[PDB]
């Protein structure tokens, strides 16, 4: 039996850069809810956009007091009582800055910790939602923090960087956390006591990738763009690969992450056309 390709299902975006409430410009993360409402860190608005209604909506004023987002790079939707929602951007100092807000997009609070004023400084590389609702973060150190975000408190940490050239990427399901490395064109495997499992995929296989989600039944769909087309491989939970996909109704470059919906439809952000895509399932 045929296997289709990848297929466009839906767009946010208009496939050029605005300012506008149906554009986007230079957006550098975005993440899923609980309905089908997605998240967009629309960097150069300095806002998130929220869509998925009607009409869509925005997070956050530009600047850099509290409530405010400047370059907001990556955006979290952390599962609980009710759906909040990190977003990680510029502070006034230049660095790194964490916010909450929370489901129908007021601010919360800031989020000030330790961890996140070291003296190397803390660029996030990867940012994620864990399963029991914190937050997942890899940075360019090769650190890898999972963070409750109410006490707040690192609950768990390791360093990954004896493998991880480069995060683009992160997941976890069970007890295990998977990083797309974009320097060794594969995927690092850990669990959350730090213990390095496995590598998935290779350069014949996952070049470059910018990707990366498991399914409900366990298997790893890495996500790269390597020749200008986006491509979807899938490996089962032990690492074998599955099947790749090509996405060939037109040319994709520079997407950041890759969200499985519930559906089954699968989204990455296309930061080079200013465009979220959600493709039908596989
Ligand atoms: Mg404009
Ligand atoms: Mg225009
Ligand atoms: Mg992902």
């Amino acid at each position: 039996p045929r296997v289709s390709d990848l297929k466009v299902h839906s767009v946010f975006g208009t496939s050029q850069q605005g300012s506008t409430i149906r554009e986007l410009h230079c957006p550098s993360g975005f993440c899923l809810s609980d309905t089908d409402d997605i998240l967009i860190a629309d960097t150069n608005n300095h806002r998130v956009v929220v869509c998925g209604p009607p009409h869509p909506w925005k997070i956050g004023r530009p600047g850099t007091d509290d409530g405010q987002l400047c370059f907001p790079r990556k955006v979290i939707a952390l599962r609980g009582e009710a759906v909040r929602y990190v977003v990680l951007d510029k502070g006034g100092d230049g660095k790194t800055r964490a916010q909450i807000f929370e489901a129908r997009g007021e601010f919360v609070k800031r989020l000030n910790m330790m961890a996140l004023v070291p003296r190397g400084g803390i660029e996030v590389s990867a940012a994620a939602a864990t399963p029991n609702g914190q937050l997942l973060l890899v940075d360019t150190a090769g650190f890898v923090y999972s963070i409750d975000v109410d006490a707040p408190r690192v609950t768990f940490w390791f360093d990954a960087s004896t493998q991880l050239g480069e995060a683009s990427d992160v997941a976890m399901f069970d007890n295990l956390i998977y990083i797309t490395d974009f320097k060794h064109h594969c995927v690092q495997v850990y669990t959350s006591e730090g213990k390095f499992i496995r590598k998935m995929g290779e350069p014949s296989q996952t070049p470059y990738p910018i990707g990366i989600d498991v399914s409900k039944a366990g298997e790893v769909l890495v996500a790269d763009t390597h020749g200008n087309h986006l491509h979807v491989v899938v490996f089962s939970p032990e690492g074998q690969h599955i099947h790749s996909f090509t996405h060939n109704e037109f040319r994709l470059s520079r997407c950041v992450g890759l969200r499985i919906a519930k559906s089954g439809h699968i989204v990455t952000l296309c930061k080079h056309n200013h465009t979220l895509f959600v493709f039908k399932p596989l």
